[PDB]
């Protein structure tokens, strides 16, 4: 009973700040492997509802064909389509812990969300290997080597430790020294820092803004998954 949404709190999917994070952040990730197939979207709860653009996102991040997509008005194509793409996932080794092609197609937006997390972990954190730590853990420890000669950075999570964008601005510097002047940056202007990481990152790493400075400012714990999606991409463009 309500062990959805015991999970739900978990994913951080019951809080609207926290979904509106991670909506916003997951549609510039997606956008960030859909535009090397030509294609976007605009708006995550309507854009995925017929399978096909969820296809395509797989087989692009995977490098696998999927199979053909069926194409019809009529909803029973679209449950394919989803179906064809929840196997794929499935196939992956991952369990899908209730998540029906139903409420996909029908847009609900906690279980669309939760899908292109599960998309995101199981393709591009999954598989970090980090000393003797794995996903997660393995992205999180690489956060804290790389920024551990840096005295105003103190990486120990996925929320706090990145609202002030020193430790953004660190991974850049530590990897790149000259695209960031980093003893001139101090806690005092966090909206700038956080704006220059992600300035850069898009410039000269081909990163997509995928965090909004302002939501990070406003938030005391802002989402971790949304914050960690956006540090995959800095963890795949240097390692």
């Amino acid at each position: 009973y309500m062990e959805q949404e015991e999970e739900w709190e978990r994913a951080g999917l019951l809080d609207p700040a926290w979904e509106k994070q991670q909506r916003k952040t997951f549609t510039v990730w997606c956008n960030s492997h859909l535009r090397k197939a030509d294609t976007q979207i605009e708006n995550i709860e309507e854009d995925f509802r017929n399978g096909l653009k969820l296809m395509l996102l797989l087989e692009v991040i995977s490098g696998e064909t999927l199979p053909k997509p069926d194409r019809g008005k009529m909803r029973f194509h679209k449950i394919a389509n989803v179906n064809k793409a929840l196997d794929f996932i499935a196939s992956k080794d991952v369990k899908l812990v209730s998540i029906g092609a139903e409420e996909i197609v029908d847009g609900n937006a906690k279980m669309t969300l939760g899908l292109i997390w599960t998309i995101i972990l199981r393709f591009a954190i999954q598989d970090i290997e980090v000393e003797a730590s794995t996903a997660k853990e393995g992205l999180l420890l690489w956060c804290q080597r790389k920024t551990s000669p840096y005295k105003n950075v103190n990486v120990h999570n996925f929320h706090n430790s990145w609202k002030d964008g020193l430790a953004f601005c660190a991974l850049i510097h530590r990897h790149r020294p000259e695209l960031i002047d980093y003893n001139s940056l101090t806690r005092e202007d966090p909206v700038r820092n956080l704006n220059l990481a992600f300035d850069v990152a898009e410039k000269h790493l081909n990163i997509p803004k995928m965090l909004d400075a302002e939501d990070i400012k406003t938030s005391l714990k802002p989402d971790e998954r949304a914050i960690m999606t956006y540090i995959s991409s800095y963890y795949h463009t240097f390692a």
